[PDB]
Parts: C-alpha cells; sequence; structure tokens
C-alpha cells in the first residue's frame, strides 16, 4: 500500500490513480490516502480527482464528502447547461451512497430541486402544464443559487410563462422586479413598455392558473405543489419529477429505474412526456412505471431518507 502503490503512482496514470484508490479501498486507510489521496488532490485537476477522492471517499468511508464531491462535480456542470448530467450526478451519488450505507444530505437534495425547478419547466412548458410550469419557473427563480448561467433564461422564460400562462399576478410582480434595464430589455421593447405601463399602472387583467395542489404525506395537509416541505409534520417533503407535487395519498408511485418519490397521476404523464427519467438518463416507460399502492411506504421510506444521510459509511 504506501509504498506499493505509490510506486504505482510514481509510474502514474489516470487507471493508476484510480487503482491506487481502490487499494485504499482495500486497505480502509488514510495512511495510504497520504500517499494515494494526497497525490490525487495535489497532482490532478478538479475534473478527474474529483471522481478519484469520490470513489477514494468511498474508500476511507467518509460520505458527507463523497455527496460534497458529486454536488460539486454537478454544480461545475449545472452552470453550463448540461444540467441533466449533473441531476444525473446528484442522483447517482444518492444511489452510491445508499448502496454504502449513507445518502446526500438535505443540501444536495435541495441542489436537485434547484435543478430539477428548472428542468421540469421544460418538460411542463408544451404539454399544456403552462400553469405548473410557470409556477415552478417562479420555484427556481425564488431559490436560485445555482444556476447563474440560466438565470437570465430562467427570468426570461418565467416572464413570458406567466404571461402566457394565465398567471398574470405572478407575470406583473415579476413584471414589477424587471424594472432594471438589464432584465426590461431581454424581453422585446414593446413587451418593456407594456411591463412599464402594467406596474406604473394598475395592472392590466391579473390572474393565476394555480398548481393541482397536493397534500402532505405525513399527516395530510395540502399544501401547495412546488414547495416539498412536510409542514404538517415538521419534515422534508419527498421530491415529485411527477409535476413538483406534493404526495398524493392514493396515487404514489416510485421513480422505478432509480427508486425515488415520484407521483403516478402525474408522474406517468412525465415519463410519457419524456420517455424517460430525467434524472438518471434511463429508459423508464409507463409499464416501467409501477405505483405503490401504500403511502405509508413513503411515510417510512421519507423518515429513512431523512434518517440514512447521517452515517459514516462503508469504511
Amino acid at each position: 500500500a504506501p509504498r506499493a502503490v505509490q510506486l504505482y503512482l510514481k509510474v502514474g496514470t489516470n487507471p493508476a490513480l484510480e487503482k491506487a484508490v481502490q487499494v485504499v479501498e482495500q486497505t480502509r486507510s488514510h495512511q495510504l490516502g497520504v500517499l494515494v489521496l494526497d497525490y490525487v488532490n495535489e497532482e490532478k485537476d478538479g475534473t478527474t480527482r474529483d471522481e478519484f477522492r469520490f470513489k477514494l471517499n468511498i474508500a476511507m468511508g467518509q460520505f458527507a464528502e463523497a455527496a460534497r464531491d458529486a454536488l460539486e462535480m454537478a454544480r461545475f456542470e449545472q452552470e453550463e447547461g448540461n444540467y441533466r448530467v449533473a441531476h444525473d450526478k446528484l442522483f447517482g451519488t444518492v444511489k452510491q451512497l445508499e448502496a454504502l450505507n449513507t445518502k446526500p444530505p438535505g443540501e444536495l437534495l435541495r441542489a436537485l430541486m434547484l435543478l430539477h425547478s428548472y428542468t421540469l419547466v421544460k418538460s411542463l412548458i408544451a404539454i399544456n402544464d403552462h400553469t405548473t410550469a410557470a409556477r415552478m419557473l417562479v420555484r427556481v427563480a425564488r431559490n436560485i443559487s445555482k444556476f447563474p448561467k440560466h438565470i437570465v433564461p430562467i427570468l426570461t422564460s418565467t416572464v413570458i410563462e406567466c404571461h402566457r400562462a394565465n398567471l398574470k399576478k405572478t407575470a406583473f410582480e415579476y413584471a414589477s422586479m424587471l424594472m432594471r434595464p438589464e432584465y426590461r430589455d431581454q424581453v422585446a421593447v414593446k413587451y418593456k413598455k407594456k411591463i412599464e405601463l402594467m406596474v406604473r399602472k394598475p395592472e392590466k387583467d391579473p390572474e393565476e392558473l394555480e398548481e393541482p395542489l397536493a397534500d402532505c404525506p405525513f399527516c395530510n395537509m395540502p399544501g401547495p405543489e412546488t414547495e416539498l416541505q412536510c409542514i404538517s409534520c415538521q419534515n422534508i417533503l419527498p421530491f415529485d419529477l411527477a409535476t413538483g407535487k406534493r404526495m398524493v395519498l392514493s396515487d404514489w408511485a416510485e421513480c422505478p429505474g432509480c427508486k425515488f418519490p415520484a407521483s403516478a397521476s402525474q408522474f406517468i404523464r412525465i415519463i410519457s412526456a419524456e420517455g424517460r427519467c430525467p434524472m438518471c438518463n434511463d429508459p423508464v416507460d409507463l409499464a416501467h412505471v409501477r405505483k405503490v399502492q401504500d403511502p405509508l411506504t413513503k411515510i417510512k421510506q421519507q423518515q429513512a431518507q431523512q434518517t440514512n444521510a447521517s452515517g459514516g459509511g462503508a469504511s
């Protein structure tokens, strides 16, 4: 180990580095991490070393850190338009760490929601789910921290959707925060004068097409769709890829290619509209989408999902 695979790194390749990592996995020692991990993070650039001490954190048995590893490569590819692969990497470490007695905490899950709150819109912008597309755009423009590339597209698509989805009240209060001439001019100048007219004067026809509000899994309160919080039980509510809704207590279903919160009443629609899960990029169809008919399974599954990110892991 400490001299052997240091010789293996003295010769030195990307396969040599990842196999020295696997020798840390064999040895389960961080003094090999003095001779492999140190080599990894003081000899390699931030892309290949990222997966190197991802699987080395698998070696060293730290999985808050490995969750941060795939979180950081995913947020590297989040701010470039490749956020589908970013969602793939975030939930890839979710299942990797769930196979390693851990999982990423709620912060990687909220990065997953920041990504999903702009990803799902493009799957709802043309299926006449314009209401939830515009609302979920409002959600991604609310908690925006990991799409500084998409924030100008996020706000542009949000204001044009809420103009064209009968969400003219949030279109009005987004046009109110479009008084910045940077964001008043990304839309057309005619729409800029329309914005000035509808804000300076009272808004012409304010309206909202609300989302089909679902209910909490734990203690059953019908909260808003896009906020995923069990405020009936003060827990984190499971994350619907279906339409970004809450856990319906009659149409609970998993994400069957990847075993995640879904809701087949709208998850069947979203899989039909996408042809596959837009979160592991794995082929899932309607017959693959299998309903789990007991929402108490998701009650205990969300309790486990909140109460499995704390462990150390396979060390």
